[PDB]
């Protein structure tokens, strides 16, 4: 904890220089000239920038992580878009085979019991510190994201949401799953009669849940749907629910849970990696499983009657690499046995799981109807493909003495240029977990050296020797590998500029020219938003785009294949997920050809 490094504060002039270098090929020439001037006044001697810097170092000696607050708010809590597709990740597991309902429930039972065994590790401070598993270079990494997997809840606000912590300690006691089935919610207590419940008994329990939920007279309105809407929409709807004590009870149960377990219905008529990911991202909407959810809770594990299984993530408390370590530990548990000796090894009398009740006013009936509609629009708008690139993977790339991540990043840039004949501001997640409280910074992969290389290969190709091209490829990799180190050691720009911008906002008045500049605003409009989410398990992460005219691109690089998860919005008529996915392959194809000259 406290012996971890504190997050650096870059030099003010290195951040300004990097910033202009980043943006010059991404804006018009006059606009840039204007940006040069704004930036020169911003960081001159005696200027605004140096005062703000000074107040940043006030803050960095004062706080464990000087950007925690700012980053949390700017990335997640301030965002008013609904959590489905815009914000919550999903990880999709292999298609399962559930002959009967009990097969489904047997799966859920063994998952829950895996979640309880993982929690216990955490509660015991028995989890190996990363690099004890994962690893970086010689250090240990910050493990604070793991302590937030089950003890968080994200409260919608009218302008700003709140990440609440804890139900984790004195208590003894928060210990219960919420189980959603047929859009109903049931309390599944995991300690009854002062005994933890076995596999067997949680199976027993879930049985009872499916009976009760499938009784059409007792069926309660789909309140989970409310969680799917936009933040300020849900803050208003929640506040009407707050007027009733039954409601309030029921909301508290959900907020204090460990996680949700979603017993989904059978879809659609189905089954591909792509279709199972759409179930995990938004459930299909109103008529399918999209109300069998509660988005403000950090982990919702989906165990679908048809075999679609995975986990939907509320991203505010933790990133993808901790979500994947947690999930792989659960899968590992569900394949282990070979030690877990004998059956419903403990008991019963058990009481049946309680159904959460609700008193839904006319007002709130209206709130459902509009949330239906909004959710329906996100279902129709998302353009998604799971693209499995099987022509090569990591092994190739590393036999070229290149970095898999960097090489993928440059292949993304060429995909984008051979579609659009320009580069655009691009986000790639870089962990800063070497630092206290560290989350991520940004790798801006849309480098001038990537534009140098992609303009050969669409652009007057006729001629132009492949060896020449290869040297441009090498230069762009080197540039990609240098920004990557920069960002994972706290030396890149995004986080710095954010905190200067926030510290401006504060004690020093109306807004500065530096942050009102159209260059600065363009710089944060990530039309390409990317992450590497590698696995060991046979599973993949996805997400939606972060701007209307954007793509989301999540990749799992394996030794002989790369899995790309490409999202876009049908409302923007200039993007197409199949188009871009196809352009990534042909970009990979072309860049291996270049290596073998």
């Amino acid at each position: 904890e406290l012996d971890l490094p504190k997050l650096p504060v870059p030099p003010l002039q290195q951040t300004l220089a990097t910033y202009l270098q980043c943006m010059q090929h991404l804006v018009p020439e006059e606009q840039f000239r204007k940006s040069q001037a704004i930036v020169k006044r911003f960081g001159a001697p005696g200027g605004l920038g140096e005062t703000l810097q000074e107040k940043l170092l006030e803050r960095q000696e004062k706080t464990a992580n000087w950007v925690s607050e700012y980053w949390l708010n700017d990335m997640y809590l301030n965002n008013r878009l609904a959590l489905p597709v815009n914000s919550s990740p999903a990880v999709i597991f292999a298609r399962q085979h559930f002959q009967d309902t009990n097969d489904q429930l047997r799966f859920a039972a063994c998952l829950i019991s895996g979640v309880l065994s993982y929690k216990t590790l955490l509660d015991s401070h028995s989890l190996p510190t990363d690099w004890a598993k994962g690893q970086l270079s010689g250090q240990p990494l910050c493990m604070k994201q793991y302590y937030r997997l089950f003890s968080s809840y994200r409260l919608p606000g009218h302008t700003q949401d709140t990440l609440v912590a804890q139900k984790s300690s004195i208590m003894p006691e928060p210990e219960h799953v919420i189980v959603a089935c047929c859009n109903q919610f049931f309390v599944l207590d995991v300690v009854i009669n002062f005994r933890r419940l076995s596999e067997g008994d949680l199976f027993t329990q879930l049985r009872k849940i499916v009976k009760m939920a499938s009784n059409e007279d007792e069926r309660l309105p789909p309140i989970g749907l409310l969680t799917s809407d936009g933040r300020s929409e849900w803050a208003k709807a929640r506040t009407v629910l707050l007027k009733d004590s039954t409601n309030r009870d029921s909301l508290d149960m959900i907020e204090r849970c460990i996680c949700l377990v979603c017993l989904d219905g059978p879809g659609t008529g189905e089954l591909s990696d792509t279709h199972r990911a759409l179930q995990l991202l938004h459930g299909g909407g109103c008529s399918l499983n999209g109300a069998n959810r509660w988005y403000d809770k950090s982990l919702q594990f989906v165990v679908g009657r048809d075999g679609t299984c995975g986990v939907v993530c509320e991203h505010s408390p933790f990133d993808g690499i901790v979500l994947v370590q947690c999930t792989e530990h659960l899968l590992k548990h569900m394949m282990t046995s070979n030690k877990k000796l004998v059956r419903a090894d403990s008991v019963s009398e058990l009481p049946a799981p309680r159904r959460l009740r609700w008193k839904c006013s006319p007002e709130t009936q209206g709130h459902l109807a509009s949330s239906a509609e909004k959710l329906q629009r996100i279902v129709k708008n998302l353009d998604f493909i799971v693209y499995k690139f099987d022509n090569y993977g990591k092994t190739f790339i590393k036999k070229q003495k290149y970095s898999p991540d960097g090489f993928i990043q440059v292949a993304l840039q060429l995909a984008y240029y051979r579609l659009y004949q320009r580069l655009v501001p691009t986000y790639e997640s870089a962990s800063i977990r070497r630092f206290q409280e560290g989350r991520v910074d940004n790798i801006r992969s849309a480098t001038p050296e990537a534009l140098a290389f992609v303009q050969a290969m669409t652009d007057h190709k006729a001629a132009m020797p492949a060896s020449e091209k290869l040297q441009l490829l090498q230069t762009a990799m080197q540039a990609q590998t240098e920004y990557t180190v920069m960002a994972i050691t706290g030396m890149a720009i995004d986080n710095h500029l954010l905190a200067l911008r926030e510290l401006a906002r504060d004690l020093c008045k109306e807004p500065p020219e530096m942050f009102m500049d159209e260059t600065y605003l363009m710089s944060n409009r990530f039309v390409l938003s990317t992450s590497q989410v590698p696995t060991t398990m046979e599973m993949f992460c996805c997400y939606g785009p972060v701007v209307p005219n954007g793509y989301g691109a999540c990749y799992n690089p394996q030794p002989e294949a790369i899995t790309f998860c490409i999202s876009s919005f049908h409302s923007c008529k200039e993007t197409s997920s199949v188009e871009f996915a196809e352009a990534v392959g042909a970009s990979l194809v072309d860049m291996r050809d270049l290596c073998s000259s």
